[PDB]
C-alpha cells in the first residue's frame, strides 16, 4: 500500500558516494557485469547519468532522492528487482554512449530513467497470471498490464516531495519526456516486441526506416528497450547462467500458485519440469533474443557486441543440450 520513500540517511549517502577509479573504464563496455559491486549500484547510476547527460542535467539532491526511492519501490523478488533495474539501465548507457548524437538530450535522460524504473513494484507474477486470475491490475490495465503499472509507479515517485527531477524542463519538454518514458516502459512488454521487430526489420530491409520520423524513432527506442531488458543474455556465460537461475526461480514460484488454482502451468513455470529448461532457453534465444539483437545491430551498428555475445550464449545452451556442460556454481 502506497509509495515507499527513501530516508534522509539514504539519499545523503548517495550524494557523497564516489566511484572507484578502476570502474570508470569498465562501466563503458557492453559486457560489464554490475554483480560484484552491490553497494555501488546507486552510485553507478548517478555516474552514468552524469556522463551521458552532464553533471548539471538534474539537481543532485532531487536525483539522489529519486534514485533511492526507486530502489525502495523494487520488491525482494528473485529476478524483477533492483539489480535487474540497474543492469537494464547500464545496457542503455552503453547503447547511448556508442550512439550518443542519434538521440536528443531529452531522449537520453528519459531513457536512462525509464530503464531504472521499468519494472517498478513488480511482484514476481507475469501478465499471463494477472489476467488469468483477474487481479485488480488486469481490470485497470487491459493490455500490457504490469508495464502500465510500472509507468504509473514511476509518475508516483516523481510526484513525491523533492523527487521531481524533471521540474526544470519547459512545460513542453516535460510532456515530451513523460511520453518518451511511457512509450519506453510499455515497449518492455514482450508481447509487443514481436510486432515491433517485424516492422523494423521490414522498414530496414526496404530502406524506408527514417529516424527523422517520430513513429520510426519510437519503434527504434522500443527495440532498444527490449535489448536492454534482455541483456543478461549478452554477458559472459557464467553471469548469464546465474541470472537464468533467478529468472526461473520466479517462474517456478508462479507455476506453484497456478497449481493451487487447479491449472497445470506451462512447462517453463513447472518446477517438476527442469529437464526442459535448456530446450526452453534455445526456443527463447531463437524466437526472441537473437532476432532482437540482429535487427538492433542492423539499425545501430555499434551495438554489434550485444549480438556476438548473445550468439555465444546460444552456443552454450546448445552445449548443455548435447550434455557437454562443465562445473557450474549457484
Ligand atoms: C524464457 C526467458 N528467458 C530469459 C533469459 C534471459 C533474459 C530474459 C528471459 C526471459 O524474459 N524469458
Ligand atoms: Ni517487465
Ligand atoms: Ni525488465
Amino acid at each position: 500500500a502506497g509509495t515507499s520513500i527513501c530516508t534522509s540517511e539514504e539519499w545523503q549517502g548517495l550524494m557523497q558516494f564516489t566511484l572507484p577509479v578502476r570502474l570508470c573504464k569498465e562501466i563503458e563496455l557492453f559486457h560489464f557485469d554490475i554483480g560484484p559491486f552491490e553497494n555501488m549500484w546507486p552510485g553507478i547510476f548517478v555516474y552514468m547519468v552524469h556522463r551521458s547527460c552532464g553533471t548539471s542535467c538534474f539537481e543532485l539532491e532531487k536525483l539522489c532522492r529519486f534514485i533511492m526511492s526507486v530502489k525502495k519501490n523494487y520488491r525482494r523478488v528473485p529476478y524483477h528487482n533492483w539489480k535487474h533495474a540497474v543492469t537494464v539501465a547500464h545496457c542503455m548507457y552503453a547503447i547511448l554512449q556508442n550512439n550518443h548524437t542519434l538521440f536528443t538530450d531529452l531522449e537520453r535522460k528519459g531513457l536512462l530513467i525509464a530503464c531504472l524504473c521499468h519494472d517498478l513494484d513488480h511482484r514476481g507474477f507475469s501478465n499471463s497470471y494477472l489476467q488469468k486470475f483477474d487481479h485488480p491490475l488486469a481490470a485497470l490495465y487491459s493490455t500490457s498490464t504490469m508495464e502500465q503499472h510500472h509507468f504509473s509507479q514511476t509518475v508516483s515517485i516523481l510526484q513525491l516531495e523533492g523527487h521531481n527531477i524533471f521540474s526544470t524542463l519547459s512545460s513542453s519538454e516535460y510532456e515530451q519526456v513523460l511520453e518518451i518514458i511511457r512509450k519506453a516502459i510499455i515497449a518492455t512488454d514482450l508481447a509487443l516486441y514481436f510486432g515491433n521487430r517485424k516492422q523494423l526489420e521490414e522498414m530496414y530491409q526496404t530502406g524506408s526506416l527514417n529516424l527523422n520520423n517520430q513513429s520510426h524513432r519510437d519503434r527504434v527506442i522500443g527495440l532498444m528497450m527490449t535489448a536492454c531488458d534482455l541483456c543478461s543474455v549478452t554477458k559472459l556465460w557464467p553471469v548469464t547462467k546465474l541470472t537464468a537461475n533467478d529468472i526461473y526461480a520466479e517462474f517456478w514460484a508462479e507455476g506453484d500458485e497456478m497449481k493451487k488454482l487447479g491449472i497445470q502451468p506451462i512447462p517453463m513455470m513447472d518446477r517438476d519440469k527442469k529437464d526442459e529448461v535448456p530446450q526452453g532457453q534455445l526456443g527463447f534465444y531463437n524466437a526472441v533474443a537473437i532476432p532482437c539483437y540482429t535487427t538492433l545491430t542492423q539499425i545501430l551498428p555499434p551495438t554489434e557486441p550485444l549480438l556476438k555475445a548473445c550468439r555465444d550464449n546460444l552456443s552454450q545452451w546448445e552445449k548443455v543440450i548435447r550434455g557437454e556442460e562443465t562445473a557450474t556454481w549457484i
